[PDB]
């Protein structure tokens, strides 16, 4: 029996690690343990660890760590007080691997923590790039404390392995959230028409915007005729925009609190195209056949691929994309987290291999 | 009026940073800032804060963080603890650039923080490889979340480009540490003789081990037998670091000295003044410590490093390698028995030359 933790501090990236946790909770000779942090923890976002427990998990060890505030400071404060726990959740839950994924700071701290302590980390979506204040130098600094990568596309694979992680210890695996396409029961149009009271028949524009004046959007779709606008919630600089939208035209929008993975798989899944600049926009879209309208740079660096349209943050280009998205895999098919599971049983990464020099 | 703040966590690395202190402090147009921490402040490696106070530089910040417990979670517990004054500490200093050297625990901590409270970090010693500890995974991630990087050798800052930084954000400017051999004027056997009440006249090894915190299960006896089966030298030891595992080599190396009380010195740490001058006249530098394989070579001292803490990094011909093995030992000690300086102006003037304000976007090469 291997004791396997999985390490989460939101709920995004709890949804993306959702099938691996399932995966090794039903494998009998996998035991699931969960190590859950930080954004689970704060009120802002309605405590989020009791999803993880109304999915049928058990939360083995929990670390409040977050401190109310905006500074910077208060961010290195939060990760002490995330050190400090994670020393002695670690010490009980005695994990032979640690699977951490992403590039936030506690993943960071999670994963040096791990290493004084001799776990193992499999470290997932690494040797990607996304510009931020300085969340790549973070990834790839995890990557350098991790002993086993699961990249979600060759090109990240060929990253890892310059930065010398060892050939034999980096493997392509795609995108585990993209198990949620492979695994969802989608509603019907006629399900997610009587679930929200609005008629998805006549087809829509699903659009996710996440605040980087968004108003050459919002002039950018009225131009647009005869398409409803399904928005999910990004504040209120948008959420402000979006409402007014709505009493514009108070049939034809349909504005939606939180999906869920299924609806909003669903929702996607029956759309001309997903506008916005969502991560949605750039991997489970592409995998769904539903084109994407990229917009601004949140989401620059991310692999494209035939279905992406990227355009700036101005009205007339967007208005074009629309209508030519009218006018209609790298990171997988959605069997990540079998892939995973067959390296961690088949493969020793107890210790870090030695650096890899390139030549 | 740039302000260039130094971190410094152990006795080891303040002596290697000493001159780019000092030029920074002598040069007007630089405000030196320091950010003590870790074994300055343990009574247990020598509170060796003291020595940065007497030797002319002003502490800015000093933050207590290791927890006595020797143990890896409370190594963790240290970081956190660190973590936590850096906030404040940095949050009050305002430094337009931390210089952070090599790969401790420590060390991984301070540069988090400045990387998250948008501090450049300039790293000095990245690109090596010390297989043998967790250092070396440290200084990799140090390494990427630094903001420019000043390296002792073309290998090193090939591999600190390999690892995806820029170019131009990459200096090769030798190590730091042997300014002191130009620089810094050596005690002679006299007066480490009178300062220690220990003849230095007789044949000496100087020994300075530390944790292997990669090896599992680390026993030390056979270093500290193979000492006893040498005949007239004597034995003069520096603590290890604080690192987990310490104390299993403090118990041996008290073991070592009520056994054999007229040949053994135990100091907790020299300056490194009186520690150049204990080396530049030592039989051999044995144990693992990277002056092995720096210092020790460059005072033509030959070195018994033991073990894989220091397995990876540039070799000569005065460096003897064994494994912790009682026989490799005793011979490679037998053997032992019967037989460019510019780098901290170098530095500064980089420094003051260059914009390192953001982090360069990652490098791929080719
Ligand atoms: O109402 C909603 C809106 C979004 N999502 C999910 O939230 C995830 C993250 O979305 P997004 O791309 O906006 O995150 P970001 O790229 O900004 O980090 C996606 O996988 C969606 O499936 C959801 O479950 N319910
Ligand atoms: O008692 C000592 C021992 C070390 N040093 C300095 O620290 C360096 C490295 O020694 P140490 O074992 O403490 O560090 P590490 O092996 O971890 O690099 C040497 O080159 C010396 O310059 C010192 O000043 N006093
Ligand atoms: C700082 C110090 O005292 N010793 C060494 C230093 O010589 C070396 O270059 C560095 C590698 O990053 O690792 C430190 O442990
Ligand atoms: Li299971
Ligand atoms: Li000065």
């Amino acid at each position: 029996m291997k004791k396997i933790a999985v390490f989460t501090g939101t709920r995004a990236e709890y949804g993306l690690l959702y099938w691996l946790m399932r995966d090794i909770q039903q494998d009998p000779e996998l035991e699931l343990q969960i190590l859950a942090t930080a954004m689970h923890y704060s009120p802002e976002h309605g405590e989020t660890w009791k999803t993880i427990v109304k999915d049928g998990f058990e939360i083995t060890e929990s670390v409040e760590m977050l401190l109310s505030s905006d500074t910077s400071s208060a961010v290195v404060k939060s990760m002490g007080v995330g050190l400090l726990g994670f020393a002695d959740a670690l010490k009980r839950m005695q994990p032979d691997v640690l699977v951490v994924l992403g590039d936030r700071f506690e993943a960071l701290a999670v994963t040096q923590a791990a290493l004084i302590m001799h776990v193992p980390v499999a470290h997932l979506h690494g040797g990607e790039i996304t510009e931020g204040a300085y969340d790549e130098s973070i990834r790839h600094a995890i990557t350098k404390m991790s002993n086993i990568h699961f990249a979600a596309a060759e090109e990240y694979k060929k990253r890892i392995i310059q930065l010398g992680e060892q050939p034999e210890r980096v493997f392509n695996v795609g995108a585990l959230g993209l198990d949620h396409i492979q695994r969802t029961t989608f509603k019907s149009i006629s399900e997610l028409s009587e679930l929200y009271d609005f008629d998805f028949s006549k087809p829509y524009f699903l659009i996710t915007y996440h605040p980087e004046n968004v108003a050459p959007l919002f002039d950018a779709l009225k131009q647009i005729n005869d398409v409803n606008f399904i928005f999910s919630y990004p504040n209120t600089n948008i959420v402000k925009a979006m409402l007014d939208l709505k009493a514009q035209l108070p049939d034809r929008v349909l504005l939606v609190k939180s999906f869920g993975i299924q609806n909003y798989l669903s929702v996607l899944k029956n759309a001309l195209a997903m506008v916005g600049n969502s991560s949605s926009g750039l991997s489970e879209a592409p995998a769904l056949q539903v084109p994407t309208v990229n917009i601004g740079d949140r989401q620059k660096g991310r692999l494209r691929c035939e279905s992406i349209l990227d355009v700036r943050l101005d009205e007339n280009e967007i208005v074009e994309a629309l209508q030519k998205a009218i006018n209609f895999p790298p990171l997988g098919l959605g069997n990540t987290s079998q892939k995973i599971i067959e390296v961690i049983k088949t493969t020793d990464f107890k210790k870090k291999a030695p650096f890899y020099d390139l030549l």
